């Protein structure tokens, strides 16, 4: 099957798909979250041992956040036909498809991500073709096989969701050029490639979620949140937490509660080079200790680390380039990093988003809510996560970010968007605009005034 | 000065300008604008004798209505820092800038055009460099000389505002490939390189604005607002009418009324052969009557025109690719087409976007409030404009569409935005995202009932 066969069943199926009102759409929408969410322990014992990295049971979790977490928020959206009127501006707003979706899905989220843009895809009578990564292709394609199976068993138009098992590089760039719209869900390689290519797309980039812990917050708290979302997966998430800026007056106190909740802190010089000389390869990650568990890198390293142990928590030499530490670490292995004073700390963190990951996303942990929003402003990123996970970046019952698998970088990242990646990107917004005729036109002086 | 030089001194004058204020850049936007306004009369007058092409009055008209909409529509857009607060989602949103803009400017408007995106770059701290059109390349430059002299006088820092005079292909494609998001406003073949270039790009489409006018509506004002958009600047506006879908039952009355208010009409298929055979030459417009006058197209046509006429309609053979004159016809003529019903009359618009310029504008004229809202659901277009020209499709004092000189056309033109190009497009939006605790998370039931 070449992509020109699976653009044409692609462009018949949306044409079909484009005559459903928004109740059938959405009766499509939630059954493929739903297929997701019954088979997740299916689904992340093969994802874990297909791509050889990840944990189970956070894989578990993970499509069951995302499947019930995206669907709650897009039931109740109106994305077919006229959806919203504004009588003030005597304007008439009305969505319509974009057509054929062409979505490269990644190896650390193999399931949630073919879920989670067939959804926003079809929300908006859109079809969607899924390149998936080679090195994950069986579980992609099963997510797509049992969603079909639904689909079908409900009397949906055949091909509306489709799959590219095992694409060349060409093959690949010929669907992203064949698409009306591109979902690039992966390595900057990737994402470069989606726009190169002639079409509108969507793309990520490299995360490098710097965590800033304030002067007088709950230490305990702050340690217990950022080791869940550093080990969450074994850390390969986009938006996992990398860093821990602490303030040098209790950075004996931050490490402490670190320790406390299971953290293995490593001080000494030439122990710290074990791991860096391990975790990186001439400035690159170390893809043999990707998604790997604390006990597997502590062996290539030569370093004894206790069992229990849930993340590595390392001495850096310096903020920025001083330490390819700082660069991101898609492993349980955190860089510990003392500041001075609060917009220092900003600093620091500033110098590792120029380093690598800039506009994704970063945490703090503050009751100080002047210096959470002096973060936010100064910081180039597109997500500030306050008092929890930076992991819970992706969306979360607890937060307003909207669910995704498709974060946003904006345009530091090479970026169309600075933001989730929902429905709304993937419907085109029309307008009617009628002649208002009780507006005055305002004179020269009520131009300049 | 070669293009890496230009990005040099625009990335030292953003950073430079991102420490400016919400009002210290409202400022800045403000002259630009208006300095532009107030040398309308200089400017239309270069443009019209170097382009070759388009009305004098009517530049003066567009500079002055583009300029004024403009800053009317965002003096008061929050742009700067913290902007929204949302805090029943407990999310707080920052506007941050994206960077270095760069702007292809067309041979059609090259005034207002780097205005337009000069302001919407600067409202949002950021920088443009402009690439003009090779035709345009003169008083494109004046524009932004005149404009760098304003904020000159005001202190503004250098180079925030760049121009390149006169690249070449591998030039405007290196700009391109360097900046941090790009403006494409011109052909096909210019904004097929912007989505080609790796980075997120904004973009515009050819047009070939439909008209329907319904049964019983006001015929003499169909027309006259048809015909005041389709010889505006000689037709080379993107969204000026071009086709006139009328009524078979009340034809002779449309027509009548098109003639009445200065239309030359055309029925003879041998006279219609006369100027389908200059208008036209392999299917592809013909170059020597872009932008000209009606006497001049039918000097060239050797078909006798009275003095007085406005615009040229032309019977056309049928919808679709019956006729090459239901394309794009950049200059005062439009083809007529009869229908039967208000389904067919959306199906002959349908069919002549299929041809050319799918995405861009319509226009209807109509009191059936239901035919209007049937027509905008089902054409593929991103701007239905109702009982006025369509020429007004890019912002009016009178309607609600947003005041640009960059119309999107979504997907179906090859574009990343449905919509008008403002300052919302030219930066990032952030969110702070508080840990809500009031918020339960639903169960099972509560997911999937």
């Amino acid at each position: 099957v070449s992509i020109k066969e699976l653009i044409e069943k692609a462009k018949v199926a949306q044409k079909k798909l484009e005559a459903y009102s928004q109740e059938q759409v959405d009766v499509l929408v939630k059954a493929l979250g739903k297929v997701v969410y019954d088979n997740a322990e299916m689904f992340a014992k093969e994802a874990v041992e297909e791509t050889e990295m990840g944990v189970y049971e956070d894989k578990v979790a993970k499509c069951h956040l995302k499947s019930g977490a995206i669907w709650n928020h897009i039931k109740d959206k109106k994305t077919v036909g006229i959806i919203k009127e504004e009588p003030e501006r005597a304007l008439v707003y009305v969505a319509k498809p974009k057509g054929v979706v062409a979505a490269t899905t990644p190896i650390t989220n193999p399931v949630v991500t073919p879920m989670c843009n067939a959804m926003a895809a079809i929300k908006g009578r859109n079809t969607i073709i899924v390149a998936p990564h080679p090195k994950a292709k069986k579980v992609s394609a099963h997510t797509v096989e049992l969603m079909n199976a639904e689909l079908k068993k409900l009397g949906a138009p055949e091909n509306i969701i489709q799959i590219v098992e095992a694409p060349s590089r060409e093959a690949a760039k010929e669907l992203m050029e064949s698409a009306d719209v591109v979902i690039a869900t992966g390595g900057a390689g990737r994402v470069k490639a989606a726009y190169s290519s002639g079409r509108p797309a969507y793309g990520v980039g490299p995360g490098n979620s710097q965590v800033i812990v304030d002067k007088g917050y709950d230490y305990n708290k702050a340690a217990q949140d950022i080791i869940t979302g550093r080990k969450y997966d074994n850390g390969i998430i986009c938006s996992s937490e990398q860093s821990v800026i602490a303030p040098a007056e209790d950075y004996d106190k931050v490490i402490a509660a670190f320790v406390e909740n299971g953290a293995f802190y490593v001080e000494d010089e030439e122990t710290v080079e074990k791991f860096r000389s391990t975790l990186f390869k001439d400035g690159k990650i170390n893809s043999k200790i990707i998604g790997k568990s604390v006990q597997i890198i502590a062996d290539l390293a030569g370093v004894k680390v206790p069992e229990g142990t849930k993340v590595i928590v390392l001495k850096g030499k310096g903020a920025g380039e001083k330490d390819v530490l700082c660069k991101e670490k898609m492993c349980p292995v955190l860089v510990a990093l003392k500041y001075d004073t609060f917009e220092e700390a900003v600093e620091i963190a500033m110098a590792n988003y120029m380093y690598e990951g800039a506009g994704h996303t970063a945490g703090i942990h503050s009751d100080n809510d002047e210096n959470i929003r002096y973060a936010g402003t100064v910081l180039p990123i597109s997500r500030l996560v306050v008092n929890q996970p930076a992991t819970t970046a992706g969306g979360s019952f607890n937060n307003g970010f909207n669910p995704t698998t498709t974060l946003g970088c904006g345009s530091w990242g090479r970026n169309s968007i600075s933001e989730n990646l929902t429905y709304e990107h993937l419907i085109n917004v029309s307008r009617i605009g009628y002649f208002n005729k009780e507006a005055k036109v305002p004179s020269y002086e009520e131009i300049w005034g």
